[PDB]
């Protein structure tokens, strides 16, 4: 019916689509998730908009628009940099951190939804056989 | 045990690397391969650069450049459409036809090599399960 090439390509595509759908249930886009995640990981010393734009490889306007959107929801905050007052640093809020932590539910729920399609034995057989297939491609 | 997410992602990644490797003998990029195959399947319809860019979901300048590359190799040619001279249609030369058939054979062989990793019963179950999981993801 279908080739493996087709099945794996479509599964890759649909996994990405489903993760995006689940992320949009938090009213978050992929770009926004990456922004929040960047702050979560890298805010310890104080980040400016320019730092964020350079790290994400996006334009100033894109980053400015992203941050305004997130700030309306109180997911990010700003504070003046006392040794460079021409610059604001951008931080992730307590609620922004909780939301980023909640994103992990997406991968987990997706995996459990796949596992639930099969019996425990069928899952073990399928993973063993996928592992064979993977090994042959390496 | 690994997750399905991990296994599917890695299988797709390794498929991509192996397909890229096998493509090297043909001296074409993945975009060029897609273009040639699209022409093979649809040139009878009278295809322009714009039709190709839309099918590929790539930008105009990228597609124009790719077509010049294929044309220097004499894999494709163009002809003005007498019913609409604003349009140049694209066709495969005989070498373009032969090249598509050659790489199709190689990729068909790659698929059969993957099938050969599992027994008949294992393949039947694997295709059935992958089909169900693809369905679960909508």
């Amino acid at each position: 019916e279908f080739t493996y090439s087709y099945l794996f390509r479509m599964i890759s595509h649909e996994m990405k689509q489903k993760a995006d759908q689940k992320l949009e249930q938090f009213d978050i886009t992929n770009e926004q998730k990456h922004t929040l995640g960047y702050l979560y990981a890298h805010q310890q010393d104080g980040l400016t908009q320019n730092d964020i734009a350079k790290a994400l490889q996006r334009t100033g306007p894109t980053v400015s628009n992203l941050l305004r959107n997130l700030e309306r929801k109180k997911l990010i905050y700003r504070y003046v940099d006392a040794q460079d007052t021409r610059r604001k640093n951008i931080g992730l809020t307590t609620s922004g951190i909780k939301l980023v932590e909640a994103f992990t539910s997406i991968f987990d729920e997706m995996e459990q939804t796949l596992v639930s399609q099969l019996s425990e034995e069928e899952n073990e057989q399928m993973k063993a056989n996928l592992t064979k297939m993977l090994s042959s491609l390496q």
